């Protein structure tokens, strides 16, 4: 509250930290599906039933250009991008099971930087 500050974790870093996990997020074998916009004009349902689309090349933009005010606005980005798999994607398909691996992939990456 007023006048009484908490410790802080140093925060100095977490820009280079979550590039470089954005990085291995990009270069995964699995990341096609991911890797830009959904094309609204050519997928049946798409703009309609996902909301907020979200994917890694827009992330990308995102935290070039100072608008990711701290990590945790960037980790709910990188989630919406799985959460919206899983909402349009069947969990036995090529692409739900990619949304499936990656999220893993990033939580493990996620843990162990940060936590
Ligand atoms: O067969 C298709 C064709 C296009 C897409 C999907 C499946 N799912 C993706 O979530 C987004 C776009």
């Amino acid at each position: 509250s007023m006048s009484v500050k908490k410790p802080k974790r140093d925060d100095s870093k977490d820009l280079a930290l979550c590039s470089m996990i954005l990085t291995e997020m990009e270069t995964h074998e699995d990341a096609w599906p991911f890797l830009l916009p959904v094309n609204l004009k050519l997928v049946p349902g798409y703009k309609k039933v996902i909301k907020k689309p979200m994917d890694f090349s827009t992330i990308r933009e995102k935290l070039s250009s100072g608008q990711y005010p701290n990590l945790e606005t960037f980790a709910l980005d990188v989630r919406l991008v799985f959460d919206n798999c899983e909402t349009f994607n069947e969990d036995d398909s090529d692409i739900g099971r990619a949304g499936h691996n990656m999220r893993k992939y990033f939580e493990k990456k996620w843990t162990d930087t940060f936590k």
